[PDB]
């Protein structure tokens, strides 16, 4: 019934999410105690206004130097509006805010007054300010006298041939083509670095950046002598940048005065996420050795500012390094990641089917897991300052919760004590577990033998006893499911279903061999892995084999279509969001043409031409080949303004299925995107999917 | 030079102002200390966006039960947007917010989540919600299960005679006349009381209110049995309500179920501002004995809920009661005003030329001044809870500052210790003093003999030595100047002028005899008082008699025009904002017709007719009579959408002066109001006034 | 306008002849109309005095203006009245009708009032004209 | 119909009409200028 489902969705969507956190300065009282404040930002869906609201809250921690004496709240929640980027000064006395109010303003706050405000649109030195996590940044100087950020390059003015002048600008150039960076980066062609002087108010655009690179992720050099940034190559044309870490880039340093850039790394691979030590002596960053896979295990590298020596701190892990580490798969380090002594680095990374926190000593090169053992869970590190870490913890049956802790000295990191700042009420109606699956000998390749994969099973606790099942493979294909709080699986479990999330071979968190095994074998290796997992779960748990459904999106839709085409007598329902149907015709319309070649088993090179063999190989791996054998009812959701996967791919499948009189339902969102992240769109799609699943099962 | 003036205006307007404050719940730590949080709201002008921004800040106080051990800040400032009314629950665990986002929403917050949100426009039970300080309110129940507020009465639907229906509503009633409450209350005709149930979500409009009254300022009765409110009579027609406390009203109580209202006071005078004791046993309110003057000294009255006995706690003070009290002139009591023992009431009131805090014991009836002595200053009380008071303090040379304190036990209120939460940097370039003026024997009336008035003098400290002077009389005429932070006088003093603010006879804070002396003598008593003050100051301080200027607004403009008409060889410049020129023609266009009769010396009665004697008397007291003798350059500012004073009054004076070739400058703001409170309008008017004054002096 | 002026007089001096009345933007008080209209010379010319710029208010002139206004006969009105006003009228300010409305309502006399927020002296807008004409005809047929 | 007009020349080479007088441009005291 729609009413009960709507009530359940309203109840479940009420839980908020944590986005960012920061630490204030230390205060010493007259009695002798010491305390400090923590500022946290939360986001929450709102169905009355159909919007994602953001608010802020503040907590207070009394500590004794190495232990948390007390912790509590310090007021109510205040909802903000218009903030894009914010940053606190190194001394903690001033705050810089970027606001949209539509023009853009940069404001400076101190105590209970707004000291200065600058209308960046009026000066007309650049375009809109970048606010994403790929290029956007906002940095304070060490002297706290200048601000550094990234904006859009200014374009020359243009006018029409037939314009009336009253009784300079180029004529006929108003419709030139400016290439952007792909999905979720509309009208973002060429960024530039901008420096603002607070005292005077003059904005300056730095010179010396190479003409064929896009700069980003910049911070001030030691001594405020220059700026260190990351340059991404955009020649001969730009490729997609979202969820892709295989884009050629380098690390550069440029002086404030007009001068030539200096190279600090190797200009042949991808590098990202540089952070400076508290003592301003060394830098750490992430390097990826190859460019073939869009996501892979990375290396943690260190650079010494004065000796100019580069060393590899953490290297590639083929399969497993011990029993708690499998490699570095996070694409971004925390903004604050160094310890007080500038010797250890703390981060978070996936590990099999969980997410853990790791600490690495840069002097030696050892890795220690801070959250080893236990049943499972998902940890996220928000910040660390003076050995005080702030973390978020969540499980599939528990909404996110906020905790703080103190980093123990070297050699004893396994005994960290956590203090709960905010706790959430668990749901006792969900029970989750992890299954390990070993492929049969037939489904094994010579190069990588002995690999195994995993699945996460969620079921209603205290079941009376035949229940239906919903199978979910992840997209990517180089991604994974982690034991975190997921909304839709929780809703499906609470409404009466059993959810099986599969992490087939080729996922992140299982080693580099797992990543490298998949390419060239799509369409017949993952499909079998999912089928084997489903069969094993059905034969073990003794579920209701007559009611099994599939759900997935993007590559998940690819796998679902393959499954309903090759095994037409197993599933009774299917839901897909923006699936991939024809690889051959997807080349000419997507923003990442290299993905098709890499997945099909060929090397991607610019200035290439279509070949019969390559196109035949691409066509042989598409689910459309199995279209005539489809017998399962299908529901499709498409976003018309999607650039990652063109929406005609689903239309071809829809037309083919409709030409044979098969029950198919189609929904098209005219102004949506690949993510379908709009509140109204997401709610409508989820409600339609749950209604379809309950009606057909 | 305009550039220096603009820089000075920016620097002076950078200062913020304090609007409201509230106290959080008490928290006990494991060590043994006790602390609580304070939430404060500030507002500040912004010239880049030309808007009044509002933000919130939080502070923390550690106390030992009767003394403030420590105090500090607890984070940065966060700017809000859309909030109209807010209120914290009695237990301090939940918060109710009214927001405009354009529809109106009512939200409930608890911890880090928004529990519920209601779209008041969708239910369609009433109109827009009142958010002013005259009728608006928002109250929690004692059980914290219902919310009470005031909205606009719903109007029947209407349609045109010629409307096409597709192949109930009255026809021809879409242009009916609905009378409003006057200035600053556009489209506010008839309010109603609304009760919302949080658990269910149903809104109910209470029944039993008399059909000829408008309800407001409501709160829940003891035991949650009914609602106590104040009803304002609106028959036969509505009079102005802004800055007028002489409107007939009464105190009513009505049961939740359908029932008849019960009267709790006398239905012949004006009553306002009822507050309930913490023990829910007695009520206190303000009563005004007459209806002739728009502002006057009031009475503080008490009502017992169970014995049903009314007594007068604080009575009318004719001239002076001791050396620190002169009567109650505030029009509103603080939201929290009772002490913990439900025996004493704390408020703030003007006293001569300052503003002080007073505590009154309801059992006996004594009044004690908490801030007696000293050089002077302005205090404002924001809240008091469990004997912890929060106050704002300001002087003409010091911006507002925020302090907290503890109320001493009975009989020792003179030894209160203040702890500074927020302090502001003073301006050492301003020196202010107070002058007392005794009128000559000729300018005295038989009924009230021996009255004296005051003036406030601001001058630049360390002057080298002939300086110009600017004279300011206040409007009202029943108002006063207090030694608080004023922006424009500070700017004039810092730019090189000497400012003289006059509190002539008829001002508030000097007794009831001073209030009653003025009516019937306007145009020849007030004018003379100002001339005598100016002459005495010039003869004493030895200023530059050749450069004296005038400035005022509304009744101040009236006095300025009278001064430049009767004494044409004393002043060299004049600036007026929305002046009153012709009393006789102002009757038919203003929203307070009784003001003209009261000031002219006659009694106001409805259904009156124009008489030759009354109109001649009104014409004899107008400055227009002295128009042909005007010789001083004049600058006029007018607001076209003003309802308190029609803008043709200044146009008549402008035409008369222009017909005689006199230098006159006129500025008209098409969409402004009586206050001219818009940021752009205020800035432009102030800059024009300062440029005119500096150019002509 | 002026005709409505006359109409008011006709229901003040002869209160036992007419049973209904409709007026659009009438002139009620000549004395107070001087300071708000765009033709101040009209009041002086109609009242019997010569208009000159840079003039000042005189008691005799103002008394003569007040003696010729229909408001003087307001207490004797007994006929139901329907008023139409345009808020943005500059030829005749709309408070003139409001004074008459308040005086009549203070004595419990059946009066209906319609106010058009964005209309002018002519009331020439199609919707405004149609609504006013329909209301007038309905009032006349109902009361007759 | 009080001031408006539109007239042809006798040679039919010029047009004559009546318009509103141009006002000088104005700006606020606090206006941000391009750098
Ligand atoms: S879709 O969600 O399967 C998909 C496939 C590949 C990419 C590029 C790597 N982030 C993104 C989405
Ligand atoms: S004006 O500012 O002199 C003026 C006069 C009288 C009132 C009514 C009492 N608040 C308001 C403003
Ligand atoms: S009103 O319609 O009676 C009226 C009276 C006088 C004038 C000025 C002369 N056209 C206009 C309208």
């Amino acid at each position: 019934e729609p009413e009960e489902a709507a009530a359940l969705y309203r109840g479940l969507s009420r839980q908020p999410a944590l986005s960012a956190a920061c630490l204030g300065p230390e205060v010493t009282t007259q009695y002798g105690g010491r305390y400090r404040t923590v500022h946290t930002e939360w986001t929450q869906r709102d169905l009355e206004r159909m919007e994602n609201i953001r608010f802020c809250r503040q907590y207070l921690v009394f500590h004794d130097g190495d232990s948390v004496v007390f912790a509590g709240p310090a007021g109510n929640s205040v909802e903000t509006r218009g903030e894009l980027l914010s940053r606190e000064s190194p001394s903690g006395t001033m705050k810089a805010v970027l606001r949209k109010a539509e023009k853009q303003f940069l404001e400076v706050w101190e105590k209970n007054r707004k000291l200065k405000s600058f209308n960046l649109s009026a000066l007309e030195k650049h375009g809109p300010v970048y606010e994403d996590d790929c290029f956007g940044c906002l940095s304070w100087s060490h002297s706290e006298t200048h601000l550094l950020y990234v904006a859009d390059k200014k374009r020359p003015k243009a006018e029409s041939f037939f314009q009336t002048k009253a009784l300079q600008a180029i004529k006929g150039d108003q419709f030139l083509f400016y290439e952007d960076w792909g999905e979720n980066m509309v009208s973002k062609s060429t960024p530039v670095l901008c420096v603002l002087d607070i005292e005077s108010g003059n904005i300056s655009v730095l010179e010396g950046v190479p003409e064929s690179v896009s700069p980003g992720q910049a911070f001030w050099a030691p001594g405020d002598t220059g700026v260190v940034f990351v340059g991404w190559w955009h020649e001969p044309f730009r490729l997609g940048i979202r969820f892709c870490t295989n884009r050629r880039s380098a690390l550069y340093y440029v002086d404030l005065t007009g001068g030539k850039c200096e190279l600090l790394s190797d200009e042949s691979v991808a590098v990202t996420s540089p952070r400076l030590s508290p003592d301003q002596c060394r830098i750490v960053y992430l390097r990826f050795p190859s460019l073939v896979p869009h996501q892979q295990c990375g290396q943690l590298c260190l650079y010494d500012w004065y000796t100019r020596v580069t060393s590899v701190v953490v290297d590639i892990v083929p399969r497993q390094l011990g029993e708690d580490f499998s490699g570095i798969y996070c694409s971004l380090l925390p903004l604050g990641c160094w310890s007080a002594d500038s010797q250890r680095v703390v981060f978070d990374s996936p590990q099999r089917s969980r997410q853990d926190l790791f600490a690495v000593d840069t002097q030696m090169g050892s890795v220690t897991s801070l959250t080893a053992g236990g049943s499972g869970g998902s940890w996220k590190l928000l910040t660390i300052d003076r050995d005080l870490m702030v973390v978020q913890f969540s499980t599939p049956s528990v909404p996110p919760s906020l905790k703080v802790g103190f980093l123990p000295p070297a050699g004893k990191e396994q005994a960290v004590s956590w203090v709960s700042l905010e706790e959430a009420e668990p749901f006792p109606d969900i029970s989750w577990s992890i299954r390990v699956l070993q492929p049969p000998p037939q489904q094994e390749h010579v190069q990588y033998a002995g690999l195994d994969f995993e699945a996460i099973l969620l079921q209603p606790s205290n079941s009376p006893t035949q229940v239906p099942m919903v199978v979910m493979p992840h997209g990517g294909p180089h991604s994974s499911f982690v034991t975190a709080w997921m909304l839709f699986p929780a809703m499906l479990c609470k409404m009466g279903f059993a959810v099986l999330l599969v992490n087939y071979r080729g996922s992140t968190g299982f080693g580099q061999d797992s990543i490298l095994s998949l390419p060239g074998n799509v369409g017949h290796q993952d499909v079998k892995d999912v089928q084997f997992a489903v069969e094993q779960v059905l034969q073990e748990e003794h579920f209701d084999a007559g009611r099994v459904a599939l759900m997935g999106g993007s590559h998940g839709g690819f796998l679902s279509c393959h499954l309903i085409g090759q095994y037409p007598e197993t599933y009774s329902a299917c839901v897909v969001r923006n699936p991939v149907i024809n690889i051959a015709s997807m080349m000419g319309s997507t923003d990442i043409p290299d993905w098709c070649m890499v997945e099909a088993g060929f090397s991607y090179s610019s200035d290439c031409l279509p070949d019969l063999s390559v196109w035949a190989a691409m066509l042989d791996k598409s689910p459309i080949k199995y279209a005539p054998q489809v017998k399962t009812p299908l529901l499709l959701m498409l976003g018309q303004e999607d650039r990652r996967v063109p929406f005609k791919q689903g239309m071809e499948y829809y037309r083919v299925l409709k030409a044979r009189n098969v029950p198919v339902r189609l929904l098209l969102y005219p102004k949506s995107t690949h993510a379908l992240s709009e509140v109204e769109v997401e709610s409508d799609s989820f409600m339609n999917a749950v209604l379809w699943l309950c009606t057909h099962l």
